[PDB]
């Protein structure tokens, strides 16, 4: 449709480290959506946000705004999710931020043909991104390598024949 997770994984790993948005400071601490996860729901508890105590939380950390986080537990019954900001590394900030960038990319290109060829955004994932993405290690590279090496394609079998030209045509321009 419009929205789907951009990897194979429904739930990320524990130690991962994920792009998120903060919507919201409770008391407890925060409460955040992971972008790469189609917004499944996360939090961050207060001695997780930062060393200090910030009894002024709204200070540290700005609703609306993207983050990194690490992922710390992972409860698949009720699907909670905890993470951490402290402990991230600013070494990790920057390889979060290259790694979404690219999968932000492969999204909105998946999506143009989801939508003009009036098909399930998740079936192209399941039929081209994510294969690719098990071979090549992300899809986005394999982008990249199919405009100057057709042998990549080799072995995806699109929804229809027709929606891989579009494709291959698209990641042409620009």
């Amino acid at each position: 449709t419009s929205h789907c997770r951009f990897y194979e994984n429904k739930y990320p790993e524990i130690d991962d480290i994920v792009m998120v948005n903060v919507q919201q400071i409770a008391e407890m601490g925060a409460y955040v959506k992971l972008l790469e996860y189609d917004n499944i729901e996360g939090m961050i508890l207060l001695s997780e946000l930062s060393r200090r105590r910030i009894r002024s939380i709204q200070k540290l950390i700005r609703v609306g705004k993207n983050d990194v986080a690490v992922v710390l537990r992972v409860d698949k019954e009720k699907g909670y999710i905890d993470l951490s900001k402290r402990r991230v590394s600013s070494e990790d900030i920057i390889k979060c931020e290259e790694k979404y960038q690219k999968s932000k990319t492969v999204h909105s290109i998946l999506r143009y043909c989801a939508e003009k060829f009036q098909i399930p955004l998740e079936e192209l994932y399941k039929t081209i991104a994510w294969p690719l993405s098990r071979k090549f290690g992300h899809a986005y590279e394999a982008f990249k390598l199919s405009i100057i090496d057709e042998t990549v394609w080799e072995g995806i079998e699109p929804p229809s024949k027709d929606v891989l030209d579009e494709l291959k045509n698209y990641i042409s321009k620009r």
